[PDB]
């Protein structure tokens, strides 16, 4: 139904197990039943399963969770032990538990709120440890020791995530004084209040994370696998154990003294600071990788004796020095202001920068700046299964080479980086990874090799300059501004974008001008606009005319009002012209020839607006 | 015993020292540029070299002299070999990368100089009158036994000016005479945090 479960309530037994589902259709809401046990003092274990909540969606069936209290018979007495030990939870709303003789609860699915209670007990009590098994446990809100505010709460809380990933919301435990995360899976607390902690030890396999801030006078102790906490102006030793381990600084220099070792393996260290030098500081010791990311992260940051960077969203323009050789740098998000690498040494002329774009979503990377590199590769990195474009400005005003390779599209500007001569996204990979790339280049007579990837691609030459450009896979835009321009479109419906006029040396050739590909001439339609329609029969010369001879016959009308389209065959390949002039000559100013290389014929092809498509 | 060479060395010319102690200038050079055995002491008029364009101060303990406006040469891989770092000369001046020396130097500067990032157990020594506050700053001041040793050494009496260290607990100062008539060096020193100063040498102050 979309009715909701009416009350559930057992009073007694050894053990207890309500099991709810829901089988509700997939876009109504069911919300699932309250649950009441009550204990009689024979009834050590009681057990709530119910169906996770979810968001009632087009193909998504809606649950919301019931209510459950559990209470054991001595909950209220002053002196009767008390006799509910365990508790299984599996999905709840606001859950209660109110057991003096509790140790253990185990949780799962999907929650809201945990208050854990111990019964009205006068006697001070001994034993104190709370054990929290957790296993794909999500909680809206916050577990809490309830007992802990005004009167005897536990001491220690144990948590041992198990088989899924757990996120706790928030843990409120004001008696606690060890918090022990251990066993099998992460396990996440988005936020602790627990003021009286004097140490926290991870000993799980696959990590801890801890997203708020420490006090500056609590010990942490991490294990194997990615722990991750944030840390002010601590006093105290912090070691981080093995594995990929990550700390985010609120302040640049801790305090008394006042460490944190990374440990082995590979370790982010994160600046959320106006400035670092964390290599100089004997505090900071085992880490690898510096990040700058973070609300209050910005300015200056000393890179020496890091092997990797890393930049996330930022407060301010940021700044890596004395960046060592073959260290690459990561964007994880967006960032504030311009991004400026400055190397250790950048004064050869073979100097190589690994940039990397890394994430789920489009990424707006911004500004980079690598003055003196002569080779940057990019890399565009999509972090799951669809598809996106991500953007760069970059600033590299002596490169001479810039490689893509990734699974993501990168539309780059390219503005003022005029030693270009290579740009190559070949190896990029998408349905659409689409790479935008316009070259900067201004030197005369160069040659400019530009290469498109699996994605619609969009690759613009230099008037100056004689660009060889080749697309990949799929529907690639390759434009004509000028000089001895050789184009390739591989597979797909490609578009060659005459924007210039050329001569009759410096002109376009096409390689592989096939059914389908079309060429837009708007850009050439100098007095007006062109035929229209299919315009296709060849022009015939004599068995030994001159492609000379061939222009100027082309050429023979009259374009002074209206521009026209000829074409014909030469040599064994195949020629486009634009008459936009009086007389029979070719004038190479302002009349225009295309090179297509091989036979293709035209016969059958139609001038779309201005834009021939191939069939 | 060595040879020393007051002159700037052409940007083009390359330099070869042998044992003891060598001594030129450079500018932006364009050759690599050796040193050899014994204390030798590179001045450097530009902070990064060019083409290149390297400087190694081979064995022993060499002096690299900063003559600009900031330095960082430890980073730059193209210096190598050296152990102490000295800011002195009429361009010498601003912020300078203390690590990765086991010594510091001063001499006269065109202005205010800074020496960040620097290692425990690293002293400063001056040697002649310098421009504007000297501020020391050491890689981990936050300790409370924290320890500077700073040299003053003269054959005249130097007037070291004012050099800051904030963070040090206990401050060592030798005022060193070179020669055997008698002298006396003035300082002014900010050491907001020092328990102890204690004074040696053979020099007044
Ligand atoms: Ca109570
Ligand atoms: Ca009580
Ligand atoms: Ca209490
Ligand atoms: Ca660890
Ligand atoms: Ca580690
Ligand atoms: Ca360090
Ligand atoms: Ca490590
Ligand atoms: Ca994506
Ligand atoms: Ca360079
Ligand atoms: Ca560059
Ligand atoms: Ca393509
Ligand atoms: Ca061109
Ligand atoms: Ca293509
Ligand atoms: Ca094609
Ligand atoms: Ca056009
Ligand atoms: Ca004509
Ligand atoms: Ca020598
Ligand atoms: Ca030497
Ligand atoms: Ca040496
Ligand atoms: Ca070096
Ligand atoms: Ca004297
Ligand atoms: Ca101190
Ligand atoms: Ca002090």
């Amino acid at each position: 139904s979309t009715t909701t479960t009416g009350a559930i309530a057992v009073t007694g037994g050894t053990a207890v197990t309500v099991a709810q589902t829901a089988g509700n259709a997939v876009n109504t809401t069911l919300t699932q039943a309250d649950v009441t046990v009550t204990g009689n003092s024979s009834t050590t274990a009681v057990t709530v399963t119910q169906t996770a909540a979810a968001t009632a969606g087009a193909t998504v069936a809606g649950r919301v969770n019931g209510a459950v209290t559990i209470t054991d018979s001595a909950a209220a007495s002053a002196t009767t032990a008390g006799k509910i030990a365990t508790v299984t939870l599996g999905s709840f709303g606001a859950a209660t538990i109110d057991s003096s003789a509790l140790t253990t609860v185990n949780l799962s699915g999907t929650g809201t709120s945990l208050g854990i209670g111990r019964g009205a007990l006068t006697a001070t009590p001994t034993a104190n440890t709370l054990t929290l098994n957790v296993n794909g446990l999500t909680t809206t809100g916050a577990i809490t020791d309830s007992e802990a505010a005004a009167d005897d709460g536990f001491t220690t809380i144990n948590i041992a995530g198990s088989t899924a990933s757990s996120t706790i919301a928030s843990l409120v435990a004001a008696d606690a004084t060890t918090l022990n995360i251990s066993g099998d899976a992460r396990v996440t607390i988005t936020s602790h209040t627990a003021a009286a902690l004097t140490g926290i030890t991870v000993t799980n396999s696959v990590g801890a994370t801890l997203g708020a801030e420490l006090a500056t006078g609590l010990v942490f102790t991490g294990g194997a696998g990615a722990d991750s906490i944030l840390l002010g102006a601590t006093t105290k030793a912090i070691v981080m154990g093995a594995g990929d381990d990550t700390v985010t600084v609120s302040s640049a220099t801790l305090g008394a003294g006042g460490s944190v070792n990374g440990g082995d393996g590979t370790d982010v260290l994160v600046a959320n600071v106006n400035g670092s030098s964390f290599s100089a500081d004997p505090a900071f010791g085992g880490f690898e990788t510096l990040r700058v990311a973070g609300a209050a992260a910005q300015g200056s940051h000393n890179a020496n004796g890091f092997t990797a960077l890393q930049l996330g969203a930022t407060a301010g323009a940021t700044t890596f020095t004395n960046v060592a050789v073959n260290v690459g740098l990561t964007v994880l998000a967006a960032p504030t202001g311009t991004t400026t690498v400055t190397l250790a040494n950048a004064t050869g002329t073979s100097d190589v920068f690994n940039l990397t774009l890394s994430s789920s979503a489009a990424l707006a990377a911004g500004t980079v700046a690598l003055a003196g590199v002569e080779t940057v590769n990019i890399a565009a990195t999509d972090t799951n299964t669809t598809a996106h474009v991500d953007t760069l400005t970059l600033q590299a005003t002596s490169a001479k080479s810039i490689v893509v390779t990734g699974n993501a599209g990168l539309n780059l500007t390219n503005t003022g980086n005029t030693a270009v001569t290579s740009f190559d996204a070949s190896a990029v990979t998408g349905t659409g990874s689409a790479v935008t790339f316009v070259s900067a280049n201004t030197t005369v007579g160069e040659v400019v090799t530009i290469r498109g990837g699996a994605g619609a691609d969009s690759l613009t030459g230099s008037a100056t300059a004689n660009d060889t450009i080749i697309g990949g896979a799929g529907a690639d835009t390759l434009v004509y501004t000028g000089g001895t321009d050789t184009f390739t479109g591989g597979t797909g419906a490609d578009i060659f974008d005459i924007n210039a006029i050329g001569t009759s040396t410096a002109f376009v050739t096409i390689t592989d001008a096939a059914v389908g590909d079309k060429l837009d001439l708007v850009g050439i339609s100098t007095n007006g606009a062109i035929a229209d329609g299919a315009f296709g029969a060849a022009v015939t010369l004599g068995a030994a005319a001159t492609l000379a001879q061939y222009l100027d016959a082309a050429a023979a009308g009259d374009g002074s009002g209206t521009s026209v389209a000829k074409w014909f065959q030469f040599g064994g390949d195949t020629y486009v012209v634009v008459d936009s002039s009086a007389g029979a000559t070719f004038v190479s100013g302002a009349d225009a020839v295309i090179k297509l290389t091989g036979l293709v014929t035209l016969t059958t092809s139609a001038f779309a607006t201005e834009v021939l498509t191939l069939a």
